[PDB]
């Protein structure tokens, strides 16, 4: 993801694929 990280404060918002 880019907007809202499902995983805690990761960059980029991984944990969504």
């Amino acid at each position: 993801l880019v907007s809202g990280c499902n995983f805690v404060y990761v960059k980029p918002c991984r944990g969504g694929r």
